[PDB]
């Protein structure tokens, strides 16, 4: 029992099989979707529109996703539930999110910052929906290094690297905001702390920190 949806773009078009019972919800929400998703233009090259289905199914995803509200709620848990199993489904195979995106990188047209935007709104959505990555992956890197045919070793950068690296934090914090905002929010909350208990730091932090 499922009534065909579709969520468009021009020439680009995704049909999510929605179960009878919330073809309604579906549809509802479809409707806000099509106010949001900006008017195509050709090749849609520019700012905030998709250029492959699955970034238009993962705009959806994140827009359903800003909708519901972790903990209690009722509204739309169903309506993303059921997308994001279709996108897992339909685009992610078993692999990553960012297997995904390296994908339409190179054998499509789209920008690294549409697919950090996909990305984003998909990690999103997991953890929206209550759908935690707490199981562990099926990384071939990390299955030779259990088995013993790949040998790891970590190391860390320091200074001169780059001439911004606040953008690279940035980009951290808008991508990966669900995974690594408590961190750096510890991390903003130690800093203050520290300067506000150090004699004369705050001289050195003149614009703060």
């Amino acid at each position: 029992s499922t009534r065909p949806l579709t969520l468009s773009h021009g020439s680009l078009e995704h049909v999510l099989l929605v179960p009878t019972a919330s073809f309604f919800i579906a549809s509802q929400l479809q409707e806000q979707f099509n106010k949001i998703l900006p008017e195509p233009t050709e090749g849609f090259a520019a700012d905030d529109e998709p250029t492959t289905p699955a970034e238009l199914v993962g705009k959806f995803l994140g827009y359903v996703s800003s909708l519901v509200e972790p903990s209690k709620v009722g509204q739309f848990d169903q309506v993303l539930n059921l997308c994001l199993t279709e996108f897992e489904n339909c685009y992610l195979e078993g692999n990553d999110i960012h297997a995904l995106a390296a994908k339409l990188l190179q054998e499509n047209d789209t920008t690294l910052v549409k697919t950090k935007e996909l990305i984003k709104n998909y990690i999103t959505a997991r953890i929206m929906a209550k759908r935690p990555f707490d199981k562990k992956s099926n990384s071939a890197l990390f299955r030779a290094v259990g088995e013993g045919n790949a040998q790891l070793v970590a190391i860390f950068g320091g200074q001169g690297n780059t001439d911004d690296y606040f953008e690279e934090l940035r980009d951290l914090y808008q991508t990966y905001h669900v995974l690594v905002g408590d961190l750096i929010k510890f991390s903003a909350e130690t800093l203050s702390e520290l300067i506000r208990t150090t004699l004369d730091a705050e001289k050195v932090f003149t614009q703060g920190l």
